[PDB]
């Protein structure tokens, strides 16, 4: 059920407190800013943002390398800015079901709790996703680490983006 | 807090996770679409405006907190009639509206009251509660409670419904 698709989600650390401190002035055009640097640098990697969530998006990509590229691209420009907001991103692959501009589905929760498991700063996918990408000549991972996700039964292993 | 001053209601499902993983995708498809219906008929009944879907729940607009709250009264009437069960949070103040999006604090507290409130509840903040018995709404005494991002605590207060 479903199309094969790779999601990856992005959240902002501690967005609230941001917001609170900056003012709502500045918060709008923080985000704005935001908003535009995912956009553009998803469509450099073929992707497509499926919705937003106020300080994060859902994203999807047909293929598990250009999901990995834009989230290290993302952070290498998230680090570039910095000179502050630091990002969480994960990314997870599977069958999820269409309906307008959103995606449903077991896959899609999964995608989401990945990212929920990232620190500020970091990228974690999901062991399907490491898999896929075992024979890349360029992607690095760790050795992953064993964590539960909420709703899920059982253990995952989730594995952080080393990056050049 | 700047911006038009508007009233925010979020909804959002009770562990939909592990029901999705229990009755699997074809039939939670099948159910999440059948609530979104539910949802945006009762939002236009009380003259709201759904923004936008955050997967198992919805961000909605209203102008008047009669509005939201009677909505959520429906809607939890309406899920009793029909299992799913769905927390409602309605907040209200200032927020920027830019795009056919809601920006700001206010929109992250009203995020907040709805994560506290228990299924089957709905919980309102302070402005809200003070903004509404002419109106046909009556409410608990309020619990106070910490609000991540926020500082110090808010006072947020069950609608009791007949
Ligand atoms: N434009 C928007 N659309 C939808 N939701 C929004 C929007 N703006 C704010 N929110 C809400 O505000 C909240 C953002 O805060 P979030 O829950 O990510 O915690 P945070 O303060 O970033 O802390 P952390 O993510 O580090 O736990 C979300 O729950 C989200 O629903
Ligand atoms: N179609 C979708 N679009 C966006 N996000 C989705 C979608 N489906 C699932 N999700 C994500 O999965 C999340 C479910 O998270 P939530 O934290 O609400 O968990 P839950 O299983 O409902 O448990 P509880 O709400 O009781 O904590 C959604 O809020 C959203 O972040
Ligand atoms: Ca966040
Ligand atoms: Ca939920």
């Amino acid at each position: 059920m479903g199309s094969r698709v790779v999601i990856l989600f992005t959240d902002i650390e501690e967005s609230t407190a941001l917001n609170e401190r900056i003012g709502d002035r500045a918060w709008v055009k923080l985000i704005s800013s935001h908003d535009k640097l995912v956009s553009d640098l998803v469509r450099r990697q073929s992707g497509h943002v499926v919705k937003s969530q106020g300080d994060g998006f859902m994203v999807a990509f047909a293929r598990p390398e250009q999901a990995v590229r834009c989230g290290i691209e993302l952070q290498r420009a998230l680090r570039r800015n910095a000179n502050e907001i630091r990002v969480r991103i994960g990314i997870h692959m599977g069958r999820s079901v269409r309906r307008g501009d959103d995606l449903f589905g077991r896959n899609v929760a999964m995608a989401a709790r990945v990212a929920a498991q990232a620190a500020g700063g970091e990228i974690l996918v999901s062991q399907p996703v490491r898999d896929a990408l075992s024979r890349s000549d360029g992607i690095r991972f760790d050795d992953g680490r064993e964590v539960e996700l909420k709703g899920f039964s059982g253990t995952y292993r989730l594995f952080a983006v080393l990056a050049s």
